[PDB]
C-alpha cells in the first residue's frame, strides 16, 4: 500500500501551471501517497462561475485543515475581463486567502550546485520573509497634519507633517498594528526553528526611531520571553541589523539564515522564479499555505495551446507540494510522509545537478543566445525523468 | 609643459583608499596636470581633531569651485569610536556634503569587454540615479482613528483621509511628504545627466500602487522635459520616456544598455567585477556642480592585510574614474580641450590595460571564479598602478 498522507487542501489553478500541476499529482504524488484531499478549483472560469465563492471556501478549508498547496492563478485585469468575459474584475486569490489566514510569506530557493547565483559563496538558502497606502496630491500651499483620536475619548494628538508655504507637492500616511508585528515576529521565529537557521530582522530604526523601533522592540521582547531557550538548544540565534549592514553582510555570507525584512525580480537571476517557492506561515505555528513564487507562465501556455514544444520549470510547483507535505508530516508525526517529501526534493535537485534540466536553467548556465535544443529537456521529458529517478530513489530507501 | 587643469576641490580619505588615492595623484595625475588644488584632509583623525569642520569647509569649497573629487572615508560607528578614541560619532561626510550641495547621485560602471556582466548583450552603461531624501512618525498608544488631513492656506476646503482605525490595540503611524522643488531638482539633474552623456533618460515608478504619490513624479518630469529640454534632446538624437518598474527591468534586461535611469524607490551591481568598477557622481540641479567618488568604501579588510605586510590587490579603477569624470567635468566648464583629452585618454588606458589581461584579483576572480585563481592571473595594487603608469606614458607620447 501507499503512504497515508492525511488531510491536505489543494487548489487547482490556471494556464501552464495548471498543466504542470496535474502532471505533478499524476506522476510524482498519487503513485506513492494517498490523501484525504480537500480539492478546490481556483481556475478563473470556475471562480467566475461561482462568483469567487470557491476562493473563500478554499481559504476556510486551509484554516480548518492546516495544510494548503496552491497552483498559480490568474489575477484578473481589464485584459483578462475581456478574454474570459468575466462578470467582475475578481480580486487576487492570494490576497483573499492571506486576509482570511493572516501570516507571513517566506520565499526559499531550491539550491542546485551547478546553477549560477548572485554570490558564489552562497551554498545554503537565504529565506526572506516580508511583512494601506493613503497618499494624495498637495495642489498648493497649506498644512498637512496627521492626527490620532483615542477611542477612549482622551485628548486627540495632532502632528504637523509639513506646512507648504509656497508651491504644492505630495503627502502620505502609513500605519502598522502591534498585532501584525507580533504575528510577523512569531512566524519568523517559528520558521527559523523549523528550518534550523538563525533569524535576522532588518529595519531603518536610526531614521524612523518610533516606527521601525517598534519592530525591533517587539521582536526582542518576544524572542527573550518565548523563543530564546528553544533557539539556543539548536545552536541558533536572533539579532537585529540595519538594512544597509544586513545587505552588505549577506553579500559576503555563505547563506543559511532567515531574513525578516521591514519595507522578487532580483531572485529571478537564479535560474528563474521556477526555483523559488512561496510559503505563507501563520503565527499559530500550525497553518501553512505553499505555492510557487511565479505566476501561470502565460507566454509558455500560448505556445502549448498552438501545439508548440514548451520547456517550463516545474520545480517551484513540485516544492509547493513537498514543503506542504513536510509540514503535514510534522503535524501528524508521520515519518513515512516526512521521508517521501525529502526524497522527492532530493530527486529533483539531483536530476538538475546531473545535467537534466529545463530551458530556463540551461539558459542561466550557458546564456540564452548560446542555448541549443540538446542542452535541455521539454516539460514532459523533464517530468518523466523526475518520475523515473523518484522510483529508483524510493527502491533504494527500502533497504 | 604640463596641462593647466584649473580649480579642483580634492578630499583625502582613509585606510586602503587613502594609499591608492596618493598613488593615483603621484603616478597618473600630477606628472601631466597642474591644478589650483583645494585639498581637504577628511581622514578620520583630522576630522576628529577639527571637530568635523574640515568636512564642512570641503563642502563649501565644492559649492564655490563646482568640482569635487573625493576619496572614501570612514563613517564612525561604536567600534571606530573605540579604535580612534573619537570625541563624537561624527556623521557621514558624504551625508554632510550632500545636505549642503543637494543633487542626485548617479552610478556609472567602467565597461571592460573581458569582465562578465548580468546580460552579455550589455555593451553600454546603465546609469542609475535614485531620488534622495524627514518624516513624522509616532507611537499609537491604543485604539482610535489615525487620520491625515490637508487644509489649503486659502481656507476653501478640508480633506481628511483615514489612515487606519486601530480597533484591536496600539501600533505606529507616520506622515511623509515631498515638495515639488525636490522632485523638480531630481528631474533637472536627470535631464542634465542625460545631456552630459550621450544617452536617453527613463523615469521608473510604482504608479500602479501609489497612483498619486508617484503620479506627480511622472507629471513633473514630463512638464519640465517639454518646457525646457525636449529640443536639446532631439538635437542630440536622444529622448525621455516614463516606465513602470516591472516593464523597465524587462526592457533593461533585453537591451544593450546605454541610458540614464531615474528611479523612485545596488548590491546586485557587485557581481560586475567588484564595487571597484563603479563611480558615484553627485549631480547638482544647476548643471555646474558635481562631486565624484568611488562607489565603494575604504576597503578595510585589504588595509588590515597591508598593515601586516601582506600582499594586497585592490582595484583602483573606481578611484581613478572619480578623478577622470571629475576632470572631464572641469574641462567642460572651462572649455579646456587639453584637459578633456587627458581625462579620456586615462580612461581608455585603464580599460585597455584590463582588456589586455592585466588586472587586480577581484576581476580575475570574477572571470575564473575565486577557487580557480592563480597568482599569475592578477597583479598587485602597486603592480597594477605601475602597469597603468607605463601605459599612460606610452598613450600620451604617441599622441604627441
Ligand atoms: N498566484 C501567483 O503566485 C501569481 C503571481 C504573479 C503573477 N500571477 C499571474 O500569472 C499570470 C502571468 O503572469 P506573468 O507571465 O507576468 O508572470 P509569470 O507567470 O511568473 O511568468 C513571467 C516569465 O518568467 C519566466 N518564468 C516564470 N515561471 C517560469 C517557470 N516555471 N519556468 C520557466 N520560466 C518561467 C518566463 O520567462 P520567459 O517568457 O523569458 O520564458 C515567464 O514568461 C498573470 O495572469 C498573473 O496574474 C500569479
Ligand atoms: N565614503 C564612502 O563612499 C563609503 C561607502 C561605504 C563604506 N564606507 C566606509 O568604508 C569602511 C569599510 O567599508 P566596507 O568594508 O563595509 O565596504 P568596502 O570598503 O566597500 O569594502 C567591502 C568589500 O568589497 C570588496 N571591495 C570593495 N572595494 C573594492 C576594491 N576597490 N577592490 C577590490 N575589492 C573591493 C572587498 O571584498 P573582499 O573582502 O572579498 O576583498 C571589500 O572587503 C567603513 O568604515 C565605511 O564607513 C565609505
Ligand atoms: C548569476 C545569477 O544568474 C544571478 C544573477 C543575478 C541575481 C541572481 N539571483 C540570486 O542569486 C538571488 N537573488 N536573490 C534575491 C536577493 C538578493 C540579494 C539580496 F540582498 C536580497 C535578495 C536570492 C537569490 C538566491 N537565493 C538564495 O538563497 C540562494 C540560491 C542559491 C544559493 N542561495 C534566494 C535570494 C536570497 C542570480
Ligand atoms: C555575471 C556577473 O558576474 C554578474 C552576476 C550578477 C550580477 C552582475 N551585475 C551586473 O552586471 C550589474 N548589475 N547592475 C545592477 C543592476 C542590474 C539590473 C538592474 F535592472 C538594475 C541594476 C549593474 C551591472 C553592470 N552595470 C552596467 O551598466 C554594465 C556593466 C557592463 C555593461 N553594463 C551597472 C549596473 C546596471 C554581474
Amino acid at each position: 500500500k501507499k503512504i497515508s498522507g492525511g488531510s491536505v487542501v489543494e487548489m487547482q489553478g490556471d494556464e501552464m501551471t495548471r498543466i504542470i500541476w496535474e502532471l505533478i499529482k499524476e506522476k510524482l504524488i498519487f503513485p506513492y501517497v494517498e490523501l484525504d484531499l480537500h480539492s478546490y478549483d481556483l481556475g478563473i472560469e470556475n471562480r467566475d462561475a461561482t462568483n469567487d465563492q470557491v476562493t473563500k471556501d478554499a481559504a476556510e478549508a486551509i484554516k480548518k485543515h492546516n495544510v494548503g498547496v496552491k497552483c498559480a492563478t490568474i489575477t484578473p485585469d481589464e485584459k483578462r475581463v475581456e478574454e474570459f468575459k468575466l462578470k467582475q474584475m475578481w480580486k487576487s486569490p492570494n490576497g483573499t486567502i492571506r486576509n482570511i489566514l493572516g501570516g507571513t510569506v517566506f520565499r526559499e530557493a531550491i539550491i542546485c550546485k551547478n546553477i549560477p547565483r548572485l554570490v558564489s559563496g552562497w551554498v545554503k538558502p537565504i529565506i526572506i520573509g516580508h511583512h494601506r497606502a493613503t497618499d494624495f496630491v498637495v495642489p498648493g500651499p497649506g498644512k498637512v497634519e496627521i492626527t490620532y483620536t483615542p477611542s477612549d475619548g482622551t485628548q486627540k494628538v495632532t502632528y504637523l507633517v509639513h506646512n507648504f508655504e509656497e508651491g504644492g507637492g505630495v503627502a502620505m500616511g502609513m500605519y502598522n498594528q502591534d498585532k501584525s508585528i507580533e504575528d510577523f515576529a512569531h512566524s519568523s521565529f517559528q520558521m527559523a526553528l523549523s528550518k534550523g537557521w538563525p533569524l535576522y530582522l532588518s529595519t531603518k530604526n536610526t531614521i524612523l526611531k518610533k516606527y521601525d523601533g517598534r519592530f525591533k522592540d517587539i521582536f526582542q521582547e518576544i524572542y527573550d520571553k518565548q523563543y530564546k531557550s528553544q533557539f539556543e538548544a539548536q545552536k541558533i540565534w536572533y539579532e537585529h541589523r540595519l538594512i544597509d549592514d544586513m545587505v552588505a553582510q549577506a553579500m559576503k555570507s555563505e547563506g543559511g539564515f532567515i531574513w525578516a525584512c521591514k519595507n522578487d525580480s532580483v531572485a529571478q537571476g537564479y535560474g528563474s522564479l521556477g526555483m523559488m517557492t512561496s510559503v505563507l506561515v501563520c503565527p499559530d505555528g500550525k497553518t501553512v499555505e505553499a505555492e510557487a513564487a511565479h505566476g501561470t507562465v502565460t507566454r509558455h501556455y500560448r505556445m502549448y495551446q498552438k501545439g508548440q514544444e514548451t520547456s517550463t520549470n516545474p520545480i517551484a510547483s513540485i516544492f509547493a507540494w513537498t514543503r506542504g507535505l513536510a509540514h503535514r508530516a510534522k503535524l501528524d508525526n508521520n515519518k513515512e510522509l516526512a521521508f517521501f517529501a525529502n526524497a522527492l526534493e532530493e530527486v529533483s535537485i539531483e536530476t538538475i545537478e546531473a545535467g537534466f534540466m529545463t530551458k530556463d536553467l540551461a539558459a542561466c548556465i550557458k546564456g540564452l543566445p548560446n542555448v541549443q535544443r540538446s542542452d535541455y529537456l521539454n516539460t514532459f521529458e523533464f517530468m518523466d525523468k523526475l518520475g523515473e529517478n523518484l522510483k529508483i530513489k524510493l527502491a533504494q530507501a527500502k533497504l
